[PDB]
């Protein structure tokens, strides 16, 4: 699991002004690597085909429902037919 | 004075992870073309649309009791 290195480790001794080629050292935490713990994707309740399914319901249901407004709403002239032309004729009848 | 131990940041150093059987064969890392989530958004996005419509339809038709009144009450008024 380890990863490879040729040198296993060495004696340094550093010093603070005359740190010349200056690396960048791999910092490390100082808190437990038990209490870093480790990565889950926490799934979504549901699929993305689910959804589609219920959105597609719901679809259907207003569908119903802007066909019953259609089937209401579609009567209207013939009521204006049915209601002004037997007025239009008696107002002629005069 | 600072002292630590120090290992070589070597270019010949590699790491080695273990791959399970049952890794790459992931049913998201193949996928098609066309799957749900595009139908999704465009069909949640028409449903908004059809949301704001109606309400738009609502506004637009609801001056029929006016539409009528003011049509029917003056003649109302002149026969009379």
């Amino acid at each position: 699991m380890d990863p490879y290195c040729p040198f296993d480790a060495l004696d340094v001794w550093e010093h603070r002004r005359f740190i010349v080629a200056d690396s960048r050292n791999f910092i490390t935490p100082e808190f437990p690597r038990d209490f870093w713990m480790s990565p889950v994707f926490n799934l979504p309740r549901e699929t993305a085909a689910e959804q589609v399914v219920v959105l597609q319901a719901q679809r259907t249901a207003a569908a119903a429902a802007l066909e019953n407004a259609a089937m209401q709403a579609a009567e209207l002239p013939v009521d204006i037919e049915r209601r002004l032309r037997p007025i239009e004729r008696n107002v002629h009848e005069i």
